[PDB]
């Protein structure tokens, strides 16, 4: 069976509670976090020791902004159920670009050549970045079950990280055979696992990596806080 990886919280951070978040990602010392409501939606940069909101844009009403990756000087998101998707200057947040896919847009990321998306199946979509077209695809399966509803995703040292939110884990894909090589349980940080929980409760939905300190933070809708995590090696 697939093994559970340990973990370690190095460091906690405050996170602003009416973050919705749908997604997130880190890049030249900030966050970058989706929020998600079809009644008022945003992408914000964020300060990570504060928790402090630096730039916002709002999302193209009446859309409800779903996962987001950046990719050289663009920010690209999804929307969750009107099939459309926006790509905005990164520096600026403001929109340049709009384009349309088949389906629901769930989660996003990148490896250093294409983008990697989520539709709520156990199908990731590779997608070129330029054009946003489908080239690829990634067939998720745990110990041979098709693994569906990926909230979030975020690729890591050459590794695919799905959260699974309604098992409260992360899935770590080997993205050459899409098989779960390890599960991270982390079910000690979600703030309340013992309720009755739907995709739009305090979910886990934000996984950001920063590559060049090697740093993994996860957050989610409504946490108070952000942590900074690190898996511990597995055996074998
Ligand atoms: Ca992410």
């Amino acid at each position: 069976p697939v093994p559970t990886q340990g973990y370690r919280v190095v460091k906690r951070y405050p996170h602003d509670t009416t973050a919705f978040t749908e997604g997130l990602f880190y890049l030249r010392g900030h966050l970058y976090e989706s929020t998600g409501e079809t009644g008022r939606s945003s992408v914000r940069k964020v300060d990570l020791e504060t928790g402090r909101i630096l730039q916002r844009a709002e999302v193209p009403p009446p859309y409800f902004g779903a996962g987001i990756v950046a990719w050289r000087d663009r920010l690209i998101q999804l929307t969750w159920r009107n099939h459309e998707g926006f790509v905005y200057d990164l520096a600026t947040l403001t929109p340049r670009a709009r384009f349309r896919y088949p389906g629901e847009g769930w989660a996003l990321t990148s490896d250093d050549s294409h983008l990697y998306m989520s539709d709520g199946t156990a199908v990731i979509r590779k997608l070129d970045p330029d054009t946003l077209q489908q080239v690829g695809s990634i067939k998720v399966t745990a110990g041979g079950r098709p693994l569906d509803n990926l909230n979030e995703l975020e690729w890591v040292n050459g590794e695919l990280l799905a959260n699974v939110w309604l098992t409260s884990r992360i899935a770590r894909i080997d993205p050459a055979s899409g098989k779960v090589v390890a599960w991270i349980d982390l079910q000690a940080l979600v703030p309340d696992a013992d309720a009755l929980t739907d995709s739009t409760n305090d979910v886990l939905n934000g996984i950001a990596f920063d590559a060049e300190h090697d740093r993994l933070f996860v957050t989610g809708k409504r946490w108070p806080m952000l942590y900074e995590i690190r898996l511990t090696p597995l055996p074998h």
